[PDB]
């Protein structure tokens, strides 16, 4: 599809039994999801943006379905105000910027 | 151009005869540049990111040429981690997401 940017590029994602709305975010290196209790091993990390840093938990090889497209990779979980699909998964679903 | 996302989508922008590198950031509503001087009236504003809120200076109707595409719009100046081109200007240059 083609997503214009008149509004926030929010799309439906699935992670296990949770459907969430998430931003397709070219400015995000990594995917950052709102607090959720995912199974498996993780490692602590700090990520920085406008305002400073937040602490997140890094989970690897997590399958995520983004608008029907399959992805699998690292997801960072922590107290973000919005779910963010970053470049690590955007590439996997074939996403480009065009103008 | 078509821009893939295996690398950060950094582009050269022209603003006030200066060349800067800025990140095409679909997860940003607003264009926010690191501390710089711009002419004219500005308004104090606050904006929030992943790490909390910051103070910025809001400049309206500023020309920026992004990859040779002309925009004229609002530019926020303040302590962002990196120069970002947000949706307010991405829309002006006809940028869309495609997958
Ligand atoms: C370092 C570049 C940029 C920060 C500039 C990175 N951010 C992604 C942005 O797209 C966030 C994504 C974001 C969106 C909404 C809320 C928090 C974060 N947008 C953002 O801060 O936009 C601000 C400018 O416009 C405003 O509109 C939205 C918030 C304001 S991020 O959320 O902080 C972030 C995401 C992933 C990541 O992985 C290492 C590290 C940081």
């Amino acid at each position: 599809p083609q997503i214009t940017l008149w509004k926030r590029p929010l799309v439906t994602i699935r992670i296990g039994g949770q459907l969430k709305e998430a931003l397709l975010d070219t400015g995000a290196d990594d995917t950052v999801l709102e607090e959720m209790n995912l199974p498996g091993k993780w490692k602590p990390k700090m990520i920085g943006g406008i305002g400073g840093f937040i602490k997140v938990r890094q989970y690897d090889q997590i399958p995520i379905e983004i608008c029907g497209h399959k992805a699998i990779g690292t997801v960072l979980v922590g107290p973000t105000p919005v779910n963010i699909i970053g470049r690590n998964l955007l590439t996997q679903i074939g996403c480009t910027l065009n103008f």
